[PDB]
């Protein structure tokens, strides 16, 4: 079929993505040798379909070929994976991925003129190396996403190579491609992390909630059928099985498209498009309009006297149906808010169905939902007002202080990333009509990044408790945490807190990132201080920086005018 053709056609690209994600230390020369092995396997299976290995799991084939490369498992420290076979080997390979890609060099940027020359002379080589470099730095991003990203990156290179000011074009036009990649990455890590911590049974409520919001005219049975396809799709994609991921993604899009009528109205130009665009499209299409005849409630869950019986006959399906009906009627709610509501409903019924008069007790379920949602909504409203008052940077500094207090054991680079990701929820969403849904959806992804994808991280006991107990209530849990008062920092050199003359300028993100790192390191150093004292000290340093840039020889200015943060005898290090 078309999917098998797409895979056969793109086998070189597919192989690079898989190899680079699994073995992020592997060199580009090493990639080329695996490419030749998989092309050959592809040709062999075409010559002889009934041969044994031609019906094996795709990952089992790829991992066999990687493990067969002389000295490679030992060179990149994955010999322990190759000493296992089949499922145990697949699991080991999955555990081998590293979220922290700081062991890699800075992304190798080509000279714009040579990049353009390379694009015209050797296009396959350029895209091959791009895809290698992207995949090893984004080990959990799903293949259809990465291939779409490569396509868009190619359109950027093609268009910008025709312009006079090539550098400005490349830098500008790359921004939304990067944002796409980072948005999908965050979302995929969130779902995969949840799958590993809690299993498919808790997690497929996520897909019921999202699909029911997006396709509110769908029938329950068809939704459940689609949810089964989606859950399988996440199983393979979360594993890292690139071939199975592509196949299962194509199945989901075909399932959706082959019932366009009786699912959706707003996906026609998507059901035209190519693999894998037709599906990155469907994912980006907006929510279909609710059936005009859909009221705000379903009295079948609060007004019927059959609730406890329906629940008892099949609790999983009963709660799936609740999630379907409630989600499709509340397009304004976030996914985490819907899952909190499902849990509250489940807890409510545990109590009510064992009381003297259950119908009199569960009749008031919507009052419980109303209170919990009002609390969430008020919190978002407060955070959005704070954003309006302080701007992006000002709010970010408050988050950096709070996050560093609560999770000081994280690297500064990580804390800085988490702070930027947190503030982006507010810059993207505040003031929109679905502000609540947008903010809570995007904010929740931060704690998904924090809690880990293929590891149960051990940060500190309070953070670990929030990561591992209760997906839907994870953000509220994090909001309740106090500073970790057991923390004692390592020494920090005085140079971490020294402003250098080269930093005086107008810049986008590297100068932003330097300021952000300063604040985080300061908070680690002075963790004992109150948030207000830290904010005050930081604004002192900020004021001094601003003046000294407007001074000529800015660095002598900084050292005479900056506040001191050392204990009396400290010159080289601060403790
Ligand atoms: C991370 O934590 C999760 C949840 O505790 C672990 O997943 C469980 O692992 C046990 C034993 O391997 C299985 O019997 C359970 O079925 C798993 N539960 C779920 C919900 O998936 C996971 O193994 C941990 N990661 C490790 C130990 O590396
Ligand atoms: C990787 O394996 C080598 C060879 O046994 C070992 O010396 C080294 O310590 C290992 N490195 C890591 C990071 O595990
Ligand atoms: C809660 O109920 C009140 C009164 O009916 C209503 O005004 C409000 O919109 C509801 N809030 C939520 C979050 O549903
Ligand atoms: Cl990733
Ligand atoms: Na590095």
């Amino acid at each position: 079929n078309s999917t098998q053709k797409f895979i056969e056609d793109n086998i070189e690209y597919i192989t690079i993505i898989a190899f680079a994600q699994y073995v992020q230390e592997a060199t580009f020369e090493e990639m080329e040798k695996l490419v030749k092995d998989m092309v050959e396997y592809k040709d062999r299976c075409m010559a002889d379909k009934t041969l044994p290995e031609c019906s094996k799991l795709p990952n089992n084939v790829l991992q066999e070929k990687i493990c067969a490369m002389e000295g490679l498992p030992q060179k990149h420290n994955f010999s322990h994976c190759c000493s296992k076979v089949d499922a145990q080997r697949r699991l080991c390979f999955f555990y081998n991925k590293k979220s922290d890609v700081g062991f890699l060099p800075p992304f190798p940027t080509l000279d714009p003129e040579e990049k353009c020359q390379a694009y015209e002379s050797n296009r396959e080589s350029l895209l091959n190396h791009f895809l290698y470099e992207v995949a090893r730095r984004n080990p959990f991003v799903f293949a259809p996403t990465l291939l779409t990203v490569a396509v868009h990156f190619e359109e950027v290179a093609k268009s910008c190579c025709e312009e006079q000011n090539k550098v400005n074009c490349l830098q500008t036009r790359a921004i939304p491609v990067t944002q796409y990649l980072k948005a999908f990455s965050s979302y995929q890590k969130h779902v995969c992390g949840a799958l590993l911590k809690f299993g498919t049974k808790v997690v497929h409520f996520i897909y019921i909630a999202i699909l029911s919001q997006k396709f509110p005219k769908i029938e329950f049975k068809e939704l459940i059928s689609l949810v089964e396809d989606v859950s399988s799709n996440y199983d393979g994609c979360c594993e890292g099985d690139v071939v199975q991921c592509i196949r299962d993604t194509s199945k989901v899009m075909n399932h959706i498209c082959s019932k366009q009528d009786s699912i959706s109205s707003k996906i026609k130009e998507c059901c035209e498009k190519k693999i894998p665009e037709r599906g990155q499209c469907i994912i980006n299409s907006n929510k279909d309009d609710r059936p005009k005849d859909l009221s705000l409630r379903e009295g079948k869950f609060t007004d019927s006297e059959n609730v406890c019986q329906e629940r008892d006959a099949d609790p999983d399906t009963f709660f799936a149906k609740f999630t379907f009906e409630y989600s499709r009627r509340h397009p304004d709610l976030s996914i985490p808010e819907l899952l909190r509501i499902v849990q509250i409903y489940k807890d409510l019924l545990r109590n009510c169905c064992n009381t003297e008069n259950p119908p009199g007790c569960y009749r008031y379920a919507e009052d419980k939902f109303n209170e919990t949602t009002e609390k969430s909504l008020k919190m978002v409203q407060q955070e959005c007002k704070h954003f309006q008052n302080l701007g992006k940077d000002g709010l970010k500094y408050h988050y950096l202080i709070r996050l560093t207090k609560i999770a000081p054991q994280l690297s500064t680079e990580e804390l800085v990333s988490l702070g930027e990701k947190m503030v982006t929820a507010f810059t993207t969403c505040c003031t929109l009509s679905e502000e609540f849904a947008c903010v809570d959806n995007l904010a929740d992804l931060v704690f998904g990044e924090l809690c880990g994808v293929n590891e149960n991280r051990t940060i500190n006991p309070a953070v670990d408790h929030c990561c591992k107990t209760n997906f839907a209530f994870r953000r509220p849990c994090f909001e309740s945490l106090k500073a970790d008062k057991t923390y004692v920092p390592p020494p920090f050199s005085q140079d971490l807190f020294t402003f250098h003359a080269d930093m005086c300028q107008s810049q986008n993100e590297e100068l932003q990132r330097k300021t952000d790192r300063f604040l985080v390191n300061l908070v680690k150093l002075k963790h004992e201080l109150t948030d207000e004292e830290l904010q005050s000290l930081f604004t002192n340093f900020a004021n001094v920086v601003d003046k000294c840039c407007k001074a000529e020889s800015p660095e002598v200015c900084f050292n005479e005018e900056s506040p001191k943060i050392g204990n009396k005898g400290e010159n080289l290090y601060f403790q």
